[PDB]
DNA sequence: GTTCGGTGTC
DNA sequence: GACATCGAAC
């Protein structure tokens, strides 16, 4: 891993530091941070790099190194600027996801950090271990993926930065070659409150940071590029979640061990539908994706909405709204499943035009960008929905 | 019950 | 770039 010179540069150009105080690369490796650092700012500082492999340390004299899993590490005395790249991961099984220890680390893990939730990430432990070994008006500059925004595996993050200091975020995008990661900056610094929300742009001499939106008051809420347009159009109908339970699809283990489920084709058999299978405005009922047949009259057993026709939204195309009336009603591997509440008048066909207008489209890509390869559950109930398609009674 | 990807594979 | 994970995780 090796973060690019000029995201490096643009985030010392955001790093403060009082003279002699005490600076601190986490997963520092060759410490790439700190000399970049000292480059800009000078010698006068205390430097020190934590890292977990002995074959990856290899800092310069002036630098204090230090062999140590910095996210159970315990210094004498707290920092004034901590820096870097922090390593990106869910830890769990091999076969599945790319964190590998073992489970009583884990645990150590999951009984430091408070803000710890679900599957959780790597970055996330690292960013409240950086902010709890930060001084009081102590100042972290991350470059992290920008999924903790949106998601809910990183509320408690959230609320827990808005609750300890001030931040600062500066969306970069997808500015790893050949990492699959859209990633952004953040300046913290454990002292005031709000969040300031920053758009880049990229020239030959580096990142130019601009000013996008202010949210002095931010308690830990989701993060968006909010613009008039999207705030116009957010008033103009009711949220999509105000008129739809939305359900999603029954997962891939419960359909493979499923009695009524086969791996082959057959008579009175039906695919069990994915992601492939859903278009905008239509369902391709033919297509096999997932390697399953059933019984369609006995897709209910696994979810009792099967048997009704239904609105289907997609979930892993990107953030877009990509929508279809389920007709037929088929046992789905995948998706949203939006069931109309009580009292709730709808016109199918011209909400599926709605959601698949380009509009919408629009819409959501400026609130969340590349943040995450998804529409989310937090997104899709927050779309705006006029009377003319939906109308709650 | 549903969430997430230094994505996975074409 | 297309076109989406899919199952271990809680
Ligand atoms: N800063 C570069 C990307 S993060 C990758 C580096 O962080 C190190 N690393 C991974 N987990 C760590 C941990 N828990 N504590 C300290 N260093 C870690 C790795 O050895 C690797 O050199």
């Amino acid at each position: 891993v090796e973060t690019p010179p000029e995201v490096v540069d643009f985030m010392v150009s955001l790093a403060e530091a009082p003279r002699g105080g005490r600076v601190l690369e986490p997963a520092c490796a060759h410490g790439p941070f700190l000399r970049a650092f000292r480059e800009a700012h000078g010698t006068a500082y205390r430097f020190v790099g934590v890292e977990i492999d002995p074959k990856a340390l290899d800092l310069p004299p002036w630098a204090e190194g230090i062999l140590a899993d910095f996210l159970l590490w315990e210094p004498g005395e707290a920092f004034d600027l901590i820096l870097g790249n922090p390593p990106y991961g869910i830890v769990g099984e091999a076969s599945k996801y790319p964190i590998h220890v073992f489970k009583a680390v884990k645990d150590l893990y999951k009984k430091a950090f408070s803000t710890w939730k679900g599957k959780y990430n790597l970055y996330g432990a690292f960013l409240e271990k950086a902010v709890r070994l930060l001084k009081p008006g102590g100042v972290l500059v991350f470059v992290v993926p920008a999924t903790w925004l949106v998601l809910e595996d990183f509320a408690l993050l959230r609320e827990f930065l808005a609750r300890e200091g001030k931040t600062s975020v500066y969306y970069l995008g997808e500015v790893f070659p050949q990492k699959k990661v859209s990633a952004v900056v953040i300046r913290f610094q454990k002292s005031g409150k709000g969040l300031s929300l920053w758009d880049t742009q990229e020239s030959e001499s580096g990142f130019t940071p601009i000013l996008w939106a202010e949210y002095p008051h931010w308690e830990g809420e989701i993060i968006r590029f909010e613009t008039e347009e999207t705030r116009k159009l957010e008033i103009s109908g009711m949220p999509l979640g105000d008129l739809f339970h939305i359900r999603f699809a029954a997962r891939s283990p419960e359909f493979k061990k499923h009695p009524a489920v086969r791996k082959e084709p057959g008579p009175g058999l039906v695919p069990v539908l994915t992601g492939r299978n859903l278009k905008p405005g239509w369902v391709d009922y033919e297509k096999n994706h997932s390697g399953l047949w059933m019984p369609k009259e006995r897709a209910k057993e696994l979810r009792d909405f099967y048997a009704t026709p239904h609105l289907v939204v997609a979930h892993t195309k990107g953030t877009r709204v990509v929508a279809a009336w389920d007709e037929r009603a088929y046992p789905w591997r995948e998706e949203f499943h939006l069931l109309p509440k009580e009292g709730v008048r709808l016109d199918p066909s011209s909400l599926v035009q709605w959601l698949n207008s380009e509009a919408m489209q629009k819409h959501v890509r400026t609130l969340y960008r590349d943040f995450v390869p998804h529409l989310t559950l937090r997104m899709l109930e927050r779309l705006p929905v006029r009377r003319e398609y939906g109308f709650h009674t």
